């Protein structure tokens, strides 16, 4: 496939000027000189700042769920799965701090096409994740997919406190105390 | 009055969201003049947060008792699930102004404020004699309560595919055993 190295550099930068002067003080003009290139040549790669700002979205969206995906296939058992899965996640919103703001900390959900493409990501890593517990579980699908929709949550919400709290705790026990969570639940707590 | 008033602007917001919503159909859906309601409300703005409070405060105020019982860990896990989706329930119109909100730093705090002390608990309750770092045990907390709603929303969103009791007895194992006793 041939690469738009340019494409690239400007969803880089875009994605920075998004995050750092939200959606509404962002402007083309801005995203072109932090890329070196003119406005015009920005418009031979994006029609607007709205296409754009779903291009970048989309880059986010796709590199976490490709992220959770990869964990997923790339592991033979529940347990090993459990363990790249969680750490993909953690890896995910500490590595991509602007990627966390625009698909966790978004208030520029007023449009439909923003959140659809956070709503149609989340239940595709449900999916994914349903589709691996319920095989050979012998549950109802709907329990099933309460299960899949609870693991999610519980390994979400565990990580989101570690990076919105500052790492209180270091990243390695973050992801050993969340992984051991959810693989023994309260009944292995202590 | 208050409470009567309360409880039409919850159905208000609930049907036509906090934008449309209007004070004067407030007012008339209640049977009362539009300067009554202001006799009671400032705005629309602080009735939204009064009825944001009420339903939270019925919420939170359920889930501490069922937190409060001297019973085991598995038991107290039991019957504050059973509240959480009892809630969902009885006070349906509490449910969605709270969870399912399009609709600010007053609307947030009021969720973030309650969630807070909600972890709070549990984070008493799972520190006691586990021997975790606090910060470990907070986390913990966290995501007990994160699943513990998801799941909830979950079912509720899907129709209730499955009864509540099943619902809550498919929470509460898969938070006390996690995936470790899923096909078990
Ligand atoms: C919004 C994206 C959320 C990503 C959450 C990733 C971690 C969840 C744990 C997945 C475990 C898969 C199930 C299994 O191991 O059987
Ligand atoms: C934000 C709404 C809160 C919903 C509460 C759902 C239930 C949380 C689980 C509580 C578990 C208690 C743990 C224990 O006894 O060790």
């Amino acid at each position: 496939l041939p690469r738009d190295e340019r494409r690239g550099q400007l969803l880089v930068v875009a994605s920075d000027v998004f995050v750092d002067r939200g959606y509404h003080a962002a402007g083309m003009d801005e995203i072109a000189d932090r890329a070196g290139v003119s406005k015009p040549v920005l418009y031979q790669h994006f029609s607007s700042k709205l296409e754009l700002y779903l291009a970048v979205l989309h880059r986010h969206v796709e590199n976490l769920v490709s992220g959770v995906h990869q964990a997923l296939s790339t592991t033979t058992d529940n347990r090993q799965r459990l363990h790249v899965a969680v750490q993909a996640f953690f890896d995910f919103i500490e590595h991509d701090s602007q990627g966390y703001r625009l698909i966790f900390e978004n208030d520029f959900v007023t449009e439909p096409e923003v959140a659809a493409q956070v709503r149609v990501a989340t239940e595709s890593c449900i999916d994914a994740v349903f589709a691996l517990i319920s095989a050979d579980s012998g549950l109802d699908p709907h329990r099933a997919r309460m299960i899949a929709v609870g693991l999610v949550g519980m390994s979400v919400d565990c990580a989101r406190y570690w990076l919105d709290a500052d790492k209180p705790i270091s990243k390695s026990d973050a992801v050993e105390g969340t992984v051991q969570f959810a693989w023994g639940g309260l009944s292995h707590v202590p």
